[PDB]
């Protein structure tokens, strides 16, 4: 269930990314799901040569209720579950503390 809190945790853009990832996989399928058939077909547009196992273990990891095939919202966890600002935040508080330490430095001066 840890991955599914951090599901909540994506923006509307990165949602609506993934949904558009999801609806390529799932166009050629009738239950809306990826299953193993839409996988094979993905994967050999992408350069790849699997073997039938490949295309099952690789659909099972990821199927939380054993229906064979993945909706949305298990297609979600994987995306979080992959994806485990370094720079940006820290930089952006330590360029704030520096011009805090200079303001600091200047109403302090006797
Ligand atoms: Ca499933």
């Amino acid at each position: 269930d840890i991955y599914k809190a951090a599901v909540e945790q994506l923006t509307e853009e990165q949602k609506n990314e993934f949904k558009a990832a999801f609806d390529i996989f799932v166009l050629g399928a009738e239950d809306g799901s990826i299953s193993t058939k839409e996988l094979g077909k993905v994967m050999r547009m992408l350069g790849q040569n699997p073997t039938p196992e490949e295309l099952q273990e690789m659909i099972d990891e990821v199927d939380e209720d054993g229906s064979g095939t993945v909706d949305f919202d298990e297609f979600l966890v994987m995306m979080v579950r992959s994806m485990k600002g370094k720079f940006k935040r820290p930089t952006l508080r330590r360029v704030r503390i520096s011009a805090d330490a200079m303001m600091q430095a200047l109403l302090g001066a006797r």
